[PDB]
Order: structure tokens, then C-alpha cells, then sequence
């Protein structure tokens, strides 16, 4: 934290607006909802989204296989998640 200042790159989409928050590693599920619900003033759900199909992350087992995606795409540079209330 004040340490801090590889993380991962979480390119967020809200109501159709994004941004991208920078996390450390390991992520931990805990702390990506504590930062979504910090900036966006309320709780959302995260959904890994590609162009196709999104999937609800659950847990930290569901945020471990997305960071996975990510990992083993030579193209892609953040993670998307859509977030619904
Ligand atoms: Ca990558």
C-alpha cells in the first residue's frame, strides 16, 4: 500500500463508461469489491466480459481463472468486467 506507491489492469465498464484501476498481486476478490463499491459510491457485480459472453465472478476462485485469461493472452492488456447493479 504505501509499500506499493505485473499488477493487473481491470478495465471497468459501468453504465457504459470506462476506466482502468491498476491492482496488485496477488488480486484479492475482497479487494477488488471494496475498491468497486469505493469509486462507483455503491456495490456492483463483476462480470468478465469478452466481444460474446460475460461469466458473473463469484469468488476468488472465478477472479483467479479470469486473471488466468488474461495471462495466457499474448493481446490482451486488461482485464474486462462489466459491472451491474
Ligand atoms: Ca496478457
Amino acid at each position: 500500500g504505501t509499500e506499493n506507491l505485473s499488477d493487473v489492469r481491470i478495465k471497468f465498464e459501468h453504465n457504459g463508461e470506462r476506466r482502468i484501476i491498476a491492482f496488485s498481486r496477488p488480486v484479492k476478490y475482497e479487494d477488488v469489491e471494496h475498491k468497486v463499491t469505493t469509486v462507483f459510491g455503491q456495490p456492483l457485480d463483476l462480470h468478465y466480459m469478452n466481444n460474446e459472453l460475460s461469466i458473473l465472478l463469484k469468488n476468488q476462485d472465478d477472479l483467479d481463472k479470469a486473471i488466468d485469461i488474461l495471462d495466457r493472452s499474448s493481446s490482451m492488456k486488461s482485464l474486462r468486467i462489466l459491472l451491474l447493479s
